[PDB]
Parts: C-alpha cells; sequence; structure tokens
DNA sequence: CCGACACCGCATCAGC
DNA sequence: GCTGATGCGA
DNA sequence: GTCGG
C-alpha cells in the first residue's frame, strides 16, 4: 500500500466527509460512496494532482474531483472546517463512536444536551444495557488486538469448545485467518453435526464454559444462533491487564458451516470477484450455500459442501489459502 | 432521469 | 400481551 | 455521491 503521505490528506477528508455522512446527515449511501473514494485513492500509487485524474478511478465523480481540487489548491475544505467547528455535529458525530450509539441515539442525546462521554456518565439511566458496555470499553474498544494476542485468544476458545463437546467445530475467521497481524475483533465460527439446515443449546453450553473461567466477562445479545460480547485474556501478576475485546461467536449448521466460514474469511474483495466468478460458470454463492443456476436463472436446490475446497471445485477456481484471500 | 447501493440476528420500540 | 418496525452492528 | 440501465 502506498505510503498515505502520498494522498493521505485526500483521503482523511474523504474520511471523515464520509463519517458525517453516515452519522450526522444519516445519509449511508453518501458514506459508502466517501469510504469507496477513499479507498481507490488510498491504492492509487502516484501523489494526485488534480481532481481529473482522480475522477478517472472507478468511485471518484464530479463532486469528490472539485473537492480534491479546493483540496489541492487550499489545503482544506471549507463545508469540512464548518463541520468540524459546529457543536452540535462534531458531538452527534463523536458519540457514535460508542458501541450501541448509532447516529439516532447520538441525535437524541445531542439534542438533550448529551454530548461528551463525561456527559454519557452522568446519565446511565438513559442508556442502555449495549450502551453502557460501549462506554465502560470505549477505550479498549477502539485498540486494535496484536496477533500473538488473537493466538493465546483462540487456545482459550478452542481449549473450552472442545472441552464442551470435542464434537464441535470451531474456527476463528476474519482477517486474522488470512494472516493478519492485526486484529479488530475475534470472529468465531461454530458448528456441531447434530445441527443442520432441517434438524437450540448448542451455543448457549459454549457460552457458559467462556464465562465460566472468566475468558468471556459481558454479554451484548446472545440469541440461539449469534453471540456478541466481550472477552479479556487473563493477566499474569503484577503485569498490566490486557484490554476489553470484542467477539462474536455464531452457531451456524453444518451443511452450512463452509460456506460461512469462506464468507467470513473474506476478504471483501476476493468474495465480490469469487461470487462475479462463481456467477460467470452457472452458481450462486452466498454465505449460506453454493447453488446452481439453471438457462433461465432459475436457482436449484444447494449443492453438498463438506469442506472450502468443495466450494471451489464447483467454480472451477483452484483452491486459495486464507493467506490469498486479499483480493 | 432515477433506482441501487446486502443481508440478517438480536434488543428494543411502536402500534395494536 | 402479541406482532411488526426500527436501530444497531456488523 | 457515484454509477449505470
Ligand atoms: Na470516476
Ligand atoms: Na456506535
Ligand atoms: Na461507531
Ligand atoms: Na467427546
Amino acid at each position: 500500500a502506498p505510503q498515505e503521505t502520498l494522498n493521505g490528506g485526500i483521503t482523511d477528508m474523504l474520511t471523515e466527509l464520509a463519517n458525517f455522512e453516515k452519522n450526522v446527515s444519516q445519509a449511508i449511501h453518501k458514506y459508502n460512496a466517501y469510504r469507496k473514494a477513499a479507498s481507490v485513492i488510498a491504492k492509487y500509487p502516484h501523489k494526485i494532482k488534480s481532481g481529473a485524474e482522480a475522477k478517472k478511478l472507478p468511485g471518484v465523480g464530479t463532486k469528490i474531483a472539485e473537492k480534491i481540487d479546493e483540496f489541492l489548491a487550499t489545503g482544506k475544505l471549507r463545508k469540512l472546517e464548518k463541520i468540524r467547528q459546529d457543536d452540535t455535529s462534531s458531538s452527534i458525530n463523536f458519540l457514535t463512536r460508542v458501541s450501541g450509539i448509532g447516529p439516532s441515539a447520538a441525535r437524541k442525546f445531542v439534542d438533550e444536551g448529551i454530548k461528551t462521554l463525561e456527559d454519557l456518565r452522568k446519565n446511565e439511566d438513559k442508556l442502555n444495557h449495549h450502551q453502557r458496555i460501549g462506554l465502560k470499553y470505549f477505550g479498549d474498544f477502539e485498540k486494535r488486538i496484536p496477533r500473538e494476542e488473537m493466538l493465546q485468544m483462540q487456545d482459550i476458545v478452542l481449549n473450552e469448545v472442545k472441552k464442551v463437546d470435542s464434537e464441535y467445530i470451531a474456527t476463528v475467521c476474519g482477517s486474522f485467518r488470512r494472516g493478519a497481524e492485526s486484529s479488530g475483533d475475534m470472529d468465531v465460527l461454530l458448528t456441531h453435526p447434530s445441527f443442520t439446515s432441517e434438524s437450540p443449546k448448542l451455543l448457549h453450553q459454549v457460552v457458559e464454559q467462556l464465562q465460566k473461567v472468566h475468558f468471556i466477562t459481558d454479554t451484548l445479545s446472545k440469541g440461539e444462533t449469534k453471540f456478541m460480547g466481550v472477552c479479556q485474556l487473563p493477566s499474569k501478576n503484577d503485569e498490566k491487564e490486557y484490554p476489553h475485546r470484542r467477539i462474536d461467536i455464531r452457531l451456524i449448521p453444518k451443511d452450512q458451516y463452509y460456506c460461512g466460514v469462506l464468507y467470513f474469511t473474506g476478504s471483501d474483495i476476493f468474495n465480490k470477484n469469487m461470487r462475479a466468478h462463481a456467477l460467470e460458470k452457472g452458481f450462486t454463492i452466498n454465505e449460506y450455500t453454493i447453488r446452481p443456476l439453471g438457462v433461465t436463472g432459475v436457482a436449484g436446490e444447494p449443492l453438498p459442501v463438506d469442506s472450502e475446497k468443495d466450494i471451489f471445485d464447483y467454480i472451477q477456481w483452484k483452491y486459495r489459502e486464507p493467506k490469498d484471500r486479499s483480493e
């Protein structure tokens, strides 16, 4: 990835715009347009010299080109400078960094004078359970997880899962499975041969055991199929304790497990390609299944999948390691 | 010109 | 009390 | 905001 000294002023600007669209204007599609513009620029291996040059990249249109022209000539953007000094908008944007506070909650809070973390601390009674946990770990949740801590975390998850029942299958996916040197959270996919698409406490038993050994510390949400919560590695005596971390655990039917693992391994870019390719060979892939497409476009019934490689074999692609699924 | 821009599990609200 | 909608995060 | 039917 080209040094961000290249176009970092431009991509930072676009990302800041993206956030205000999402969190203040509640314009999720403009949020994503700015994100896509910023991504394509961040990978452009030349220092951009004009809006017209940037406009050639897919996802950069007339308006962002105009904004790049103004940034290059003046070193700033009038609209962005203004919105940053706006006390109401900057506060709404900021509050959304608390897990559980979205654009709607943030606007309600700022409306009633609640603008800072200290204001949230004073008003516990107006926070729901999720938002209280997000406040508690506000700083911890914004730190990344070094891969060595993810390995220590994996060790615990895989040990305790097998202890509940040695027939469970658990896989830590996300960028960690692709080999990333750091993670933002831990995404665990779980299955059991007794659970198929046409097969009730399989998830709870695992959560309970991880809570019993004091790895899981808090629960954001928990149902029959998805757990979302908080975990923390055990601290060695005297040594500073580790930050609390976000962990999700999903229970997936066995016949859909490897479609799940393939999907939640990613990357997002590799996933678009593989589904693009799959289409071009007569198959439709989603996170659950791969199905054949007839000539008139009618999807037939899901194909049996017993490994990730089964999916690749169907679409006439050679198996690619997680480490090579960057695109 | 103008619709798409992913889908869904869970917590919680809004309406009956 | 139930049912569907909405907010949130993925 | 951008793309494309
Ligand atoms: Na463009
Ligand atoms: Na938030
Ligand atoms: Na956020
Ligand atoms: Na056993």
